């Protein structure tokens, strides 16, 4: 009872690149670029196709930085984030009718407007440490519980 889905965040030295959705899942929020993996598709082609879909932007090398397991109480399906990193890309962000790229200085990232567990997991994303997380949500805005811890292996 659990679906696969990629999470993936442009990360460079002094920024971060995030997505503000416009409708949808996640709209109103400013989100990395991800969704479900299909039929026949390697989790890491997933999340390289999901790149190009909503940021236009060409990923060459993608790193393995966690992995969290999201439930919202009440959905029968579990959300299994694969969650990857990069730093090497191609391409310049494109606004498109469902999302607005934009680049955040790393002391300006924008938690307020940003789902609630990534205050979480930024900070050992932006130090690069890899993790095993699981959030349990009411709606969209109430962590109930959590669990996150640092591992060797994603
Ligand atoms: C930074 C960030 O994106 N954080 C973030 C947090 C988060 C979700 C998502 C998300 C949003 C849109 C699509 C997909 C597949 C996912 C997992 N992203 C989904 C549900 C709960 N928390």
């Amino acid at each position: 009872a659990s679906r696969l889905y990629t999470l993936v965040l442009v990360l460079q030295p002094q920024r971060v690149l995030l997505g503000m959705k416009k409708r949808g899942f996640g709209a109103g929020r400013w989100n990395g670029f991800g969704g479900k993996v299909q039929e026949g598709e390697t989790i890491e082609d997933g999340a390289r196709r999901e790149l190009q879909e909503e940021s236009g932007l060409t990923v060459d090398a993608l790193h393995k930085v966690g992995q969290i397991v999201f439930e919202f109480v009440g959905e029968p399906e579990l959300m299994d984030v694969h969650v990857f990193c990069t730093d090497s890309i191609q391409g310049t962000p494109v606004e498109s009718d469902e999302m607005r790229p934009c680049w955040f200085q790393l002391d300006q990232i924008p938690f307020k407007d940003m789902w609630p567990d990534d205050s979480y997991w930024f900070p050992l994303l932006l130090q690069k440490k890899k993790f095993h997380g699981y959030f349990k949500f009411q709606g969209q805005d109430t962590i109930l519980d959590y669990t996150l811890r640092e591992v060797d292996t994603v």
